[PDB]
RNA sequence: AAGGUCAUUCGCAAGAGUGGCCUUUAU
RNA sequence: AAGGUCAUUCGCAAGAGUGGCCUUUAU
């Protein structure tokens, strides 16, 4: 079955060995999975996306480049590029869901896999990378579709009116001990707003989305 | 120009002089034509070089194995290290401002990116090069534990395994110019306590780490 | 890395670098 | 990313994955 993601790749592997360790989860196997891959794939891949954004971005400036990159070297962000790939129809995995977190990882592990069976060309798989991939991350660029940060966006606006911080106190949290939903404040000043999800993180960045758009509104 | 002798040490000779000379180039002696955004490209090329090296010739390929060598051979701290084969000091075009680790661990990823791109951004080229300069010295300090240990890092693995608690670190004393500032730190676990200087509470911290950790080893 | 802040340098301002601190994001 | 820990799964132990929390490092 993995003839279906070498055409939606449009490369064959020399060694479906190598394939095969890139989709396969530790809970599927301690002696052949992604882990190593993963860690050559991120590096490689990293360099992919930074290598195209000092290409293409007319604005070459590092404090300009660099929270573009936050987000295109984002597992949020690998999870899209995933969908094209269905990456979830190939990996080997056995008690688990395939969330977000697997499907990056294979993603990573992938790239791997290809740069070294291709012997090492880095060359080659940058261009395959950017032949599927290049005009699709180009275009999120293009219209905005990156995520924004809202907890920096946040305290950048509130330190330069104010120089201070926002506050993020805890509010309740509430569910199964791996299904819990935090909710949270967060204030600035005498604004105040809230947020919920499924982390202390993504609940402030909500909260701090919020605020950011009641200060505008005033 | 006094680039030749950079390009021999290098052995590479650039196309583009320019390109170059932008490596080499803080913002304080040109906010027009300076290293910065080559040096986004670097960090992103040698961490890449460093990864891939490792990955090769690594006997333990685990993730929360590599890592922290990975840390250390991509940091500022190593790049410097990387840096005195090159003699890079002498060749950067700084204008009011001594040439600190800093600039030289920038300067050295923008060289590279720089390298890259003059080649016509080819990486298997690039690759090559580095490794003809760097692969052995760098094999080499891995085989030869001359890997800098993360002290506080290290310490919390242990106080943890043993105690089920991190040390904890208080700041004792400061000293010196704003801008000149020497900090002297405590680490403590149980009744074991430690100080440590540094011209930064994490540097002192990290010193406090170690020591502490030299105490635990002679009793426990 | 970014923002604020203390120091310091570019005569002050604006703007920038470097050093410290605090905080925040991504990997 | 690592360690501790809560939850959960692999029958328990051992080991490992995933989700939460806390802490630490590098870029
Ligand atoms: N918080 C962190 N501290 C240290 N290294 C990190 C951290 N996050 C990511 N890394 C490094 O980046 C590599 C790839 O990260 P990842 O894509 O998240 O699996 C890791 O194997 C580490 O070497
Ligand atoms: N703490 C950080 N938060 C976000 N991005 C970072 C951080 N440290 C390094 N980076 C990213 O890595 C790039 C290279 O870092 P550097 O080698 O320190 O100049 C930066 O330009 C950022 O894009
Ligand atoms: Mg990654
Ligand atoms: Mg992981
Ligand atoms: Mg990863
Ligand atoms: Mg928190
Ligand atoms: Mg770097
Ligand atoms: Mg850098
Ligand atoms: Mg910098
Ligand atoms: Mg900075
Ligand atoms: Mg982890």
């Amino acid at each position: 079955m993995l003839e279906q993601l070498e055409k939606k790749l449009g490369y064959t592997f020399k060694d479906k060995s190598l394939l095969e360790k890139a989709l396969t989860h530790v809970s599927y196997s301690k002696k052949e999975h992604y882990e190593t891959l993963e860690f050559l794939g991120d590096a490689l891949v990293n360099f992919f996306i930074v290598d195209l954004l000092v290409q293409y971005s007319p604005n070459k400036r590092e404090g300009f480049l660099s929270p573009l990159k936050a987000y295109l070297i984002s597992e949020e962000f690998f999870n899209l590029l995933a969908q094209k790939l269905e990456l979830h129809k190939f990996i080997r995995i056995k008690r688990g869901k395939i969330n977000e977190t697997i499907i990056g990882d294979v993603f990573e592990a992938l790239w791997a896999a290809v740069y070294i069976d291709s012997g090492r060309d880095a060359n080659f798989t940058r261009e395959l990378f950017y032949k599927l991939f290049k005009e699709d991350i180009l275009s999120a660029i293009k219209e905005g579709r990156v995520k924004k940060d809202y907890k920096t966006i946040l305290q950048e606006i509130t330190q330069k009116r104010w120089k201070e911080r926002p506050e993020y106190r805890l509010i309740s949290v509430e569910g199964p001990h791996h299904k819990k939903k935090f909710i949270v404040e967060a204030k600035i000043k005498e604004y105040r707003t809230l947020g919920e999800g499924k982390s202390k993180k993504e609940a402030e960045q909500r909260a701090a989305e919020e605020l950011i758009k009641l200060l505008e509104e005033s």
